[PDB]
């Protein structure tokens, strides 16, 4: 598991995995979000650049966080 | 009855039984803050993306607070 | 009184007695701060949503922190 | 040794355009006049707004210019 | 005498210190007296003056002397 070497389809599948993102998989995917893109996300990105509300913004970054553990 | 497993319509009660919080109970529910996202709130946010002033914004997340314990 | 039941107007009373705060005392009372917030407050709290800086921030917190002993 | 606070139009050109994905992109820079003073003051909205960057490319180029920064 | 130090007293007081001469400038741009000063800590300076902790560390233990 290295998300840092995730593609663009990568990141689509592993959004889409997640609870109620299997549209906001489409916005990461449009956004062309890969696995260094990813990491790199605060919740002001998710809510301010793609429009995500604030609750899936911090569940959606706190999955993300967890990657960035092993 | 555990706030980790709660639904937004569980947060929207929980935040809308509290004092001066009856419409910005609504703003939770906008935003659709279920048990978990509501355990990560922090003061920050709520003033931020939900417009809440800074002394309601102190006593909600001190009520959330007690509730992780 | 006990600074924990302050109301909004209390706290605004405190702040406005305090020297250089008779300004800052109106942002306490726009951002509803009463008694509970007032003592949950830090620092940082002070600089982010009252744009509040540092030198007076860490003698208005150190006025506070004198209420809370 | 570098300096990227001195940098011109064109250097800013060159530095882009060795980035992956960014043979493009960097033409846009150019076309914006980015020179380096410029390039340290640009945030991931900047590019998306003013360039019509997609938030992925913009939060890369903008880690890569952070690291020029150090 | 620290207690008593006035704004001026602290930009005075940070300048004296090796490599503090221009950050001094931010002591007295945060409005930094004697009891600020003497309150200040590290996780401050790096909040609210950008600075990174080797340097935070080192000038408040320059701070804590005076105590």
């Amino acid at each position: 598991t290295e998300p840092s070497i995730w593609t663009v389809d990568d990141v689509w599948a592993f959004i889409h995995s997640l609870p109620g993102c299997q549209d906001i998989a489409d916005e990461f995917r449009a956004q062309e979000i890969d696995g260094q893109a990813l990491l790199l996300l605060k919740e002001d990105h998710l809510m301010s650049a793609m429009n995500i509300k604030l609750g899936p913004a911090e569940k959606i970054c706190a999955r993300i966080n967890s990657l960035k553990e092993s």
